[PDB]
């Protein structure tokens, strides 16, 4: 299994550049030069790279400094052939963002935050990014009385709609992808799950160009089914981007390599990305982006091993998911379990409520005890899927 | 503290009628006669009662039997003065619903399920119910390959839109309230949280009369902030009903008395229901419905004690939440923390993106280190709230 | 990868006999006869069967019927050759056990529960069981003031030590195994995890014959590492029996097939039972017991599929972990990461604390920053196990 | 409800000195001088202060500087009268401890870590500490094959017993207290809950002087009942110190003020430390230590508010639990529910197992169905505690 640029594996600069500082310790690794990250990822098989404005250009950087850094980074891009599919803003590390960016209680800070995003749209547009991600990690609270909850969502709408309006005004081919997370760093974050993000988008003035960026570990931190959430995002045609990593349970965000967390759930996520829905439906077409952190125990040899593991994991799952659905044994098991039956509409062509309530076959003379005897055989179909994942089939 | 019918405390027949059977044991209590439940709840101070079609009318009941049961139950209602604000359908206890009602893989079962709901709308309309709740508890899976996830949501939309269309056709004053739950009885349930429910409603043909019925313990089973979720439902004006109970953590659904689970979260939920948003916004106006289960350890003396505890808990929280917001000390603390500041729009009247990006005060000459010095004093405001809850203030 | 009696795969009569009632529904399958259970399990390759007293002998049976059911049961064991390695008592279904068996607040229920256990030890010895399991499912509370916590533990001690002394007194060749569970059906169960259960055994009078009976899903309900937990039971030489199944997250007890929950942890679980410790130490030589429940969506064909599936899953995993450890590239990776290094004692033969303190190269002259540079290469080691698991190596 | 030195409220130098860096951001407050820390804590009513070696003495300090910082530190203790009841070692921040202290895979880090601890025991004795705490924060793994689990426990044993033997050898009047934590910063920490820690102490050579140091939030991260856990530590007479704070659910370690997390459980926690057991038994007479972190949104005024808040919270709760138990209606409710009944032994003075077995009224002639009718009245008992807690009784 070898990743080729056609696989569309993208990595953020902060992923392999994650230095190791956590809540109980300092960094264990030296800073990564951005120029080296670009060359290194291109040798491993990356398609692209992504970044936060402050991953690249320091918060306090002067003008002279900004142009050097960009000169150096466009050089590298040109030399290697890597693309920049997504760009994001850091509205969480500086102490100024302690209560949030867009939903800070201080109005002057909300204004700085939105200014910092607008300037960043320009840069994203100049880099040729298709997607603009917003992760509001400081948007929320520890305490329930800290916020006016309706005001927090109005403030949130103000900023996303101003950023969308500007995109439209400037003529840029960028779509905004919002990224939900339940907790960490705040005790509770606003728009905690895929569902909250999707609901919020519908209340937006310019929601037409606003969609989601779900992350595997983030949905797993609330104990949800990551494959079920992306399937609701796909169905509403709002799956604009995706962040892939691993998580081993409800606890702090681990950011492990994709496949190094819940393995069967990873298998089924690859299946949906690659095979789509069993009865047909929309298909995800974008970057396969890995937002993980090489464990702090490992040196730089581990950093490039970890980057590699992400694409290997993904290609190994892909080989198994294609084989799985290709197996005639699996196709038969699927039909038996009613997987294609689910796709037939419940009512008949031009049948109304009234029409169905009256049908005696459907209700009054329906033999419920008889219908309850069907052996759905879900266990057998799940055993078949695991045997294809373990490659023993 | 005494509940008066003006408090609008409603109870389901299955709550106080919950008999005690759980996964490792049989019932510890005898069945509750519905006639007695109605008299008993009226003596305790209830405003109303709610039920599932099969709580009242048995699955196999004959026609003669159906009329006796309804004759008996309308008599009781007439005698006591209790109202029926909500009615729901049982699409989960009979073995026929083992794979769901609306999203069963078997098409004949989907048809029976929808027939069973349509007939139930009629009954709800005849009882004078304002709300029709749908809790799809068997909608989901244990295994990731069991379902065509897009087909599952299409099937789900079919049934809710057919039920809504019929309401409209018949002229009934009923709104549908969907009720999310992450898991139990299925390993994963479709539309797991408030956010998923809200997102789904937006894809509906007749979503105008479809809203939510959040339950305290259900959002807490995913570790979410129940007050934050109802605040997103309120903001989108989709909070049609509410189920109040307690839950002590991420585990099986406990259905404890309201206030017998996370106490501070209960305080803040009462605050939002009774005081609304600090800067103004929509207010919830419906029944305060308790969907709990009197612990199986307790006899019928405990059943009526438990029903009573629900309304006492609620009135005790209400007394404290009104006092809390009335305290001048709290009002000052709120302003200091920026709670009213959050309500001022971020941009100025007729200010555009461009206009803000250019403002030098807002970005380029913004002193971020200076702004980061503000002491939000969230801890102090949270200490003030707890002292009002403990009534030591 | 056909199990054979040599494999020591045991199954409980209540697993395959589980008819499907969950908290929101009734059974979906017909009762399973125990004679049918023995013949069917023996044709699939099981080595033995386990049961709870009331799984075979009804709570109400007269002596006549007890002896009648036992004769057909022993006949069936005789005809097939299944052994009966473990026996347990039901101290949870009947309404009398609503507050517990051994720790019921009511003294007359504690005596009845203890008498129930003592007569069950006589049947255990009669059957040839080597292990007598105690899962205290109703020992706990929903509310914190429901119990005196010190007295609850004196009452658990008194029952376990009384049962242990009787074993010793009659000269039975039996060991008691406790089974920890965090919750379900009590809100909080006493002795909730493997650790609690090991600590408790150290306060017993008859501790020498008391060990543990850990269950996969039970530790996963508290978010703990199942492999770490049994490691700790094994290291203390208290792993006397084991219950294997699947669980997908912190939620209600799912009891899936082993391998249908956290797959990667199942792999590492099989690795420790099968291979033991890398540097050598204790090993678990007991039966491999499956304590699961066939999903309720499935007929009797799914029941036997499910039972097959347990055995397959364990042999598939078994094979990959033998190949994993035999692999020369894995053994070198292990060496690099320090797995064998941890095997060496920290202090030198004869080195005292005073000695180590005084060794300038261990402390005053140690280069803490040079030592921090080591690449432990845990990501690569982890990536090697997963390729062995996916059957790619 | 003004704390006074008599109350035994202790605070760590790292709590109030916690500057705010979390995983997505830098400090938001200036460093706090330790002399300032002692004076400020002494004006608020603290009885003592605790610290980690590196909280006071930098990792790099020369001997000259160590002695210089200690002289100003002891001066400040002298001027104020604060005691120093517990001392601990930092075996987690420096990059060298990336795989652990005592259980690092690297042997030279195990020796360096142990030497670090041994010299810290000399400082502990010098200060007048009675307790030496060990939180093994980096002892664990992210991946299951990273460690040999039996060897990890031999290496934890060897370090704890070496430290214990040295204490005994020097005649220091010190006790070691272990502090369990399920995760954060390792994916899985060794000795994850109170039980694991108690079981482990029973395999030690020097067990007699080793006890526990449970922390509220740490058990709440595994979803366990904090009151049940310390009950079990207390019952085994292993509760040697206690760390109190707040946690709102299974998620990252929040370290809130005690009482700002699970309020009802805090009440019951205060009830056991303060009142002990209803039928009598052990009592915890040690210091009440607050191991928390002032939220990063707040200035230095919030830091002192937060510290005040800990003490207030505990005295408010203290008052309500003294009133709760003194109340004649609560004592009658306790009697009805069987709280004192559980205090009586199950067997009669002199009754043997054979005797109980043979008593027809305890088993053969027992009316299990009449006994199942008892109303335990646990809901009312629970409702009485909450009205005492809300200060309504
Ligand atoms: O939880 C942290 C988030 O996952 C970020 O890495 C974003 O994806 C981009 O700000
Ligand atoms: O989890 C069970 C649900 O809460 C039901 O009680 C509904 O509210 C109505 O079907
Ligand atoms: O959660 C249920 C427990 O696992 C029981 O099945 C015991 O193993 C047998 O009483
Ligand atoms: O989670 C962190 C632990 O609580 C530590 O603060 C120990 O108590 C002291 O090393
Ligand atoms: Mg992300
Ligand atoms: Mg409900
Ligand atoms: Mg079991
Ligand atoms: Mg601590």
């Amino acid at each position: 299994v070898q990743p080729t640029p056609a696989d569309h594996f993208t990595f953020g600069l902060w992923t392999v550049g994650w230095t190791g500082a956590d809540p109980f310790g300092v960094a264990t690794r030296a800073n990564l030069d951005p120029v080296e990250a670009v060359h290194k990822l291109a040798e491993l098989g990356a398609y692209g790279i992504t970044f936060h404005d402050n991953d690249l250009i320091p918060f306090d950087a002067t003008a002279a400094e900004r142009e050097k850094i960009l000169g150096d980074f466009n050089q590298a891009l040109a030399d290697t052939g890597l693309k920049v599919p997504m760009v994001t803003t850091n509205l969480f590390s500086h102490p100024v963002f302690k209560d949030g960016g867009f939903t800070s209680n201080d109005r002057s800070i909300r204004r700085f935050a939105l200014a910092k995003v607008l300037h960043n749209i320009d840069l994203a547009a100049e880099m040729g990014a298709e997607t603009f991600v917003m992760w509001g990690g400081r948007e929320g609270s520890e305490y329930d009385g800290s916020k006016d909850l309706a005001a927090a969502l109005d403030r949130m709408r103000e900023g996303v709609d101003t950023a969308a309006g500007y995109i439209k005004d400037k003529g840029y081919n960028l779509r905004i992808a919002l990224e939900p997370k339940p907790n960490e760093p705040r005790g509770d974050i606003f728009l905690p799950t895929v569902g909250h993000g999707l609901a919020f988008i519908e209340q937006l003035e310019h929601g037409d160009i606003v969609g989601l960026n779900p992350e595997t570990g983030h949905e797993q931190m609330a104990g949800l089914n990551f494959t079920h959430g992306i399937a609701q995002a796909l169905w509403a045609e709002k799956l604009f981007h995706i962040d892939l990593n691993g998580q081993r349970g409800i606890k702090y965000d681990q950011d492990l390599v994709f496949g190094h967390g819940d393995l069967t759930s990873a298998f089924f996520t690859v299946d949906l990305l690659e095979n789509g829905f069993p009865n047909g439906g929309p298909k995800y077409t974008g970057p396969r982006h890995f937002d993980y952190k090489p464990s702090r125990t490992d040196g730089y040899d581990g950093v490039w091993d970890s980057a590699k593991a992400n694409m290997s994991m993904y290609l190994l799952l892909k080989e198994r998911a294609l084989a799985f659905r290709a197996d005639p044994e699996v196709q038969e098991a699927m039909k038996t379990s009613g997987v294609f039956e689910l796709g037939e509409t419940t009512l008949n062509a031009g049948e109304s409520a009234a029409d169905l309530m009256n049908d005696s076959a459907s209700f009054a003379g329906f033999d419920a005890e008889a219908a309850a005897e069907r052996n759905f055989a879900f266990i057998r179909l799940n055993q078949l899927a695991i045997e294809h994942l373990l490659g023993s089939r």
